[PDB]
């Protein structure tokens, strides 16, 4: 029950709540109902990301 996301672009996190990111990495989507920004998991980690950088896979 995993939703797969691809980040489209490199990013660096602005806030202690927020990942950062290489383009191509594939994370799972956590929560996506707030527009601009997705609730993600990758490693053992869980945090925001812009959702402008992300592709949904699934």
């Amino acid at each position: 029950g995993k939703e797969l996301l691809l980040v489209l672009y490199d990013y660096q996190e602005k806030s202690p709540r927020e990942l950062t990111v290489k383009k191509g990495d594939i994370l799972t989507l956590l929560n996506s109902t707030n527009k601009d920004w997705w609730k993600v998991e990758w490693n053992d980690r869980q945090g925001f990301l812009p959702a402008a950088y992300l592709k949904k896979l699934d």
